[PDB]
């Protein structure tokens, strides 16, 4: 119980300590408020029903990053063709780092379960975070599969729990 939710809170501190640096110092600002509303959360029993879910993704998160962008680039093959903006290996590297960072704030939004703290905390981050990133290539296709290769890994119940936080936040970065 209390070590499962410990294990997705030392997920999300690696992830602010690794990504401070690249992500600017307003992301890092709100990412440690999220993580603080999700302890408080927990303290007090609120939307405790996502965490199990929230921690398969972050169990098989190389398994979804490496997933999802396979299928990105099936479907867009100039982005690793010679030519094509992820076809170095530093910036197809940078990639998928950033998918994976852009996966773990989706996982975040997810254990909160509550739409309102999403929207003024949680997007924020990524918001600014992207905004820090500056090209990020195929952003919202990126999303759209790291949904798709996140929702593979569930039964029709929890995907239909899953998807609208994915939803939320594609609409949300236009």
């Amino acid at each position: 119980g209390s070590e499962d939710f410990q294990y997705a809170i030392d997920m999300f501190k690696k992830f602010i300590e690794e990504a401070a640096a690249s992500m600017g110092p307003e992301a890092v600002k709100y990412a440690k408020e999220f993580l603080k509303l999700l302890k408080e959360y927990h303290k007090n029993g609120i939307n405790n029903r996502l965490l199990k879910i929230a921690l398969l993704l972050l169990r098989n998160q190389k398994k979804i990053v490496d997933k999802a962008s396979q299928d990105l680039w099936r479907r867009h093959p100039e982005l690793i063709a010679p030519g094509g903006i992820a076809f170095s290996q530093r910036d197809r590297a940078l990639c998928l780092r950033d998918y994976g960072w852009f996966l773990i704030l989706i996982v975040m939004c997810l254990v909160s379960g509550d739409k309102g703290p999403i929207e003024k905390i949680g997007l924020k981050c990524i918001r600014e975070m992207y905004n820090s990133l500056g090209v990020v290539p195929a952003m919202m296709e990126s999303i759209r599969c790291l949904k798709e290769a996140s929702l593979s890994l569930l039964d029709e119940e929890d995907a239909n729990e899953t998807a609208p936080y994915f939803d939320y936040i594609i609409k949300a970065m236009s």
